DNA sequence: GCCTGACTCTT
DNA sequence: AGAGTCAGGCT
């Protein structure tokens, strides 16, 4: 049952064909500066396993890796590329990435190893990585014969599966999406991760000192007001103090017991002085543990940088996610929190952070796809979209829009951009399900084109089995036909939301590719550091700011041509915080 | 150790 | 929705 291969102790020319499946195995979850445990090559001449100390010290092998005209098929090529970048080796000529191919074919499969991709085409001659490496504490690299066979089987699966994946992509009109968008983006992301983002650890540490002291003050005040010490961070213990000792009313239960969420506690504040102090404690503790301690833990002491990993094959919308650290949820809303962004600084002296963000990209996409005359007109006039929505829903003039009217309109706009239920909108606005339904109804009378689009997109999802984005990304929605109402409704909302959010993701990904090309053409030293859904963050010499002010917004604005303009705001400063 | 549930940040 | 932290109950 053992697949034939050559366990090479030296590199030979027949290993360096100009078309090959390549496995460069990094087993550590976080691949930054991580070991490469083994290498496998499959090509028309046979199957080969190479030890990394052998292969990666071979000038011919390394040149082969770096020759763009020697084509390679891989799985998760960014992992390999980055691990190699840390060893000073460049990987080029990756013409097919099976991870990204499987992701585009069906993002809900959750394909995370070669075995899971292979299964989609009834190929099972490869083991899941979890079966070979083990799980958790038991995770280990096996002995060489077991390792070697695994890597060769992965490589053989890649070799076999390229053709059928490419054929289905083509049938779906997704072949360009793979080859011209996701794969090129993967190289750009690899560069971004490798560059990293410099952190002023001293400033974070001082902030942590300050928080630590404010926490101790509040924590003591909590115990005074409770008349005893307890674990504030245990919703169980807190529940007993609040709802039993202090007899506060129970406005919401959870599966386990009593809810202690911020929104419940906010309704309880008038009853007892402990509640505000709990909320304050939760806010500070969140900052301290998730953003000060959580960032400090993942700063590389060697670089003084954080090197995130972007997961390009996770979301069902096509958005990127970010880990270790997650840089897509750094506080912005509250000033105390926002100050965390002061710790993200340029990696060189006399460089600055430059940030550019799309203004209402999701609603502008909606205008374009729905062709709603009112929404299209609003963006053609570059109106404040929330004020304009308030004017229409409440049928008032601009100077009759009150702050609460605007807040409520904005909540409706948010519910559209994120596909939330009427229940969700109700929770968000602290109103009844019924009143939420009336708001939504008023919206559709002002934007009948959006209503029509919603109805049409759901019918299309029902007919075809899936919805698509501008750039041909697909999401299958088998629950759209369910008889469970909550199940069906969620799927209908995903039918509505996905073309919106997915198309925005498509646009920014194209912008990133276009921007990388232009930065090179223009000979700038500016580099992309991060993407945060609708914004791009770069660092550059201070001497490049004026050029980037013109360059970056134009590249982002012209990424696609919609029925409405795209608009990009930008800022720069000495820290990410100041780039506001 | 491993797993789940509660909670919270941004988008 | 996605990532992360903490507790608490599992083995
Ligand atoms: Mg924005």
């Amino acid at each position: 049952a053992k697949m034939a291969f050559t366990l090479a102790d030296r590199v030979t020319e027949e290993m360096l064909a100009d078309k090959a499946a390549l496995v460069v195995e990094v087993v550590e979850e976080n691949y930054h500066d991580a070991p490469i445990v083994g290498i496998a090559v499959v090509n028309e001449h046979g199957r080969f396993f190479l030890r990394p100390e052998t292969a990666l010290a071979d000038p011919q092998f390394v040149a082969w890796l770096g020759d763009e005209t020697k084509k390679k098929s891989m799985f998760d090529s960014k992992r390999a590329a980055v691990a190699l970048k840390w060893k000073g080796i460049e990987l080029c000529g990756v013409s097919f990435d099976l991870l990204l191919a499987a992701y585009l074919l069906d993002p809900a499969q959750g394909v995370d190893d070669v075995a899971a991709a292979a299964k989609m085409k009834q190929y099972e001659a490869v083991r899941p990585d979890e079966a070979v490496y083990g799980k958790g504490a038991k995770r280990a690299v096996p002995d060489e014969p077991v390792l070697a066979e695994h890597l060769v089987r992965k490589a053989a699966a890649i070799w076999a599966l390229e053709r059928p994946f490419l054929d289905e992509l083509r049938r779906n009109e997704q072949d360009r999406l793979l080859v011209e968008l996701e794969q090129p983006l993967s190289s750009i992301l690899a560069e971004m991760e490798f560059a990293g983002v410099k952190v002023d650890t001293k400033r974070l540490e001082q902030m942590g000192e300050e928080l630590a002291e404010q926490l101790r003050t509040v924590e003591q005040r909590i115990y005074e007001l409770a008349g005893q010490e307890f674990n504030i961070n245990s919703p169980k213990q807190l529940g007993v103090i609040l709802f039993e000792k202090l007899q506060l009313p129970v406005l919401k239960k959870s599966k386990t017991g009593y809810s202690t969420s911020a929104d419940v506690l906010e309704k309880l504040a008038p009853y007892h002085e402990i509640v505000e102090n709990i909320l304050h404690y939760r806010q500070l503790g969140k900052l301290q543990s998730t953003y000060i301690e959580g960032l400090l833990k993942v700063v590389r002491p060697d670089t003084k940088k954080v090197h995130t990993i972007f997961n390009q094959a996770l979301t069902q919308t096509g958005r990127l996610s970010s880990t270790e650290p997650n840089l897509q949820n750094i506080p912005i809303r509250l000033e105390e929190g926002r100050k965390i962004r002061q710790a993200f600084v340029p990696s060189e002296s006399d460089w600055l952070i430059f940030a550019a963000d799309y203004s209402q990209i999701e609603l502008r996409v909606l205008a374009h796809i729905a062709e709603d005359d009112n929404l299209m007109e609003a963006f053609r006039r570059d109106l404040d979209i929330h004020t304009k929505t308030a004017m229409d829903i409440f049928q008032v003039s601009e100077d009759e829009v009150t702050p609460n009217m605007r807040r409520q309109a904005k909540a409706v706009n948010f519910g559209i951009v994120y596909g939330i239920s009427d229940y969700g909108l109700a929770q968000n606005l602290n109103i009844s399900r019924k009143e939420a339904a009336e708001f939504i109804e008023r919206y559709f009378e002002s934007f009948p084109g959006v209503k029509r689009y919603m109805e049409n997109i759901v019918q299309e999802a029902k007919q075809k089995g899936y919805v698509t984005t501008l750039l041909h990304r697909r999401r299958y929605l088998p629950d759209i036909t369910s008889r469970n109402f909550n199940v069906r409704s969620f799927a209908e909302r995903m039918a509505m939301n996905t073309p919106i959010q997915g198309s925005a993701a498509d646009i920014i990904k194209k912008a990133m590719i276009d921007l990388n090309a232009r930065l090179k053409e223009e000979r700038l030293q500016a580099r992309l550091l991060l993407q945060v859904h609708d914004e791009l963050i770069l660092e550059a010499p201070k001497e490049e700011m004026e050029r980037l002010c013109r360059l970056v917004p134009e590249v982002m604005e012209q990424a696609v041509t919609l029925r409405v303009p795209l608009k990009v705001d930008y800022h720069y400063g000495s820290t990410w915080y100041d780039a506001k």
